[PDB]
């Protein structure tokens, strides 16, 4: 359970993200795909992209970055009371998109790295730990739904 002070840290940096949702979403997905290329293979939509320059030039990848960070922002702003928002995400990511929990750990690492690059004055260690906690709580609650459905592994 995050404290109120931890949530404030999380949402304070998240409000900085929302000034350039699309730039963040490109940086985060690029990082995820470069750092963990097995993740790119899950997107039939993006698996033709073979270089970082092609990734940065793809408008479709930019659009999907905004889809992802808009869904994450809506979950973070519920401060833990996010059951209605996770149900559908867990269900599609487990059963249709076939995404392992470990790949949610990987995109959490990329989100934390990109927030540290773009917002260092609002993303010191206190805020990095709080955002780590918020992304762990996201993964915990999605993993419990995966387990229900037979996909925790
Ligand atoms: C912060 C974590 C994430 C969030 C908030 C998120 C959010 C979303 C949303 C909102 C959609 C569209 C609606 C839906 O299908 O449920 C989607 C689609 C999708 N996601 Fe994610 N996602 C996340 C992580 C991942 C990861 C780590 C992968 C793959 C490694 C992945 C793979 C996919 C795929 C394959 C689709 C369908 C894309 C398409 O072909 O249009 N997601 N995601």
């Amino acid at each position: 359970v995050l404290s109120e002070g931890e949530w404030q840290l999380v949402l304070h940096v998240w409000a900085k993200v929302e000034a350039d949702v699309a730039g963040h979403g490109q940086d985060i997905l690029i990082r995820l795909f470069k750092s963990h290329p097995e993740t790119l293979e899950k997107f039939d939509r993006f698996k033709h992209l073979k270089t970082e320059a092609e990734m940065k030039a793809s408008e479709d990848l930019k659009k999907h970055g905004v889809t992802v960070l808009t869904a994450l922002g809506a979950i973070l702003k519920k401060k833990g009371h996010h059951e209605a928002e996770l149900k559908p995400l867990a269900q599609s990511h487990a059963t249709k998109h076939k995404i392992p929990i470990k790949y949610l750990e990987f995109i959490s690492e990329a989100i934390i790295h990109v927030l540290h690059s773009r917002h260092p004055g609002d993303f010191g260690a206190d805020a990095q730990g709080a955002m780590n906690k918020a992304l762990e709580l996201f993964r915990k609650d999605i993993a419990a739904k995966y387990k229900e459905l037979g996909y925790q592994g």
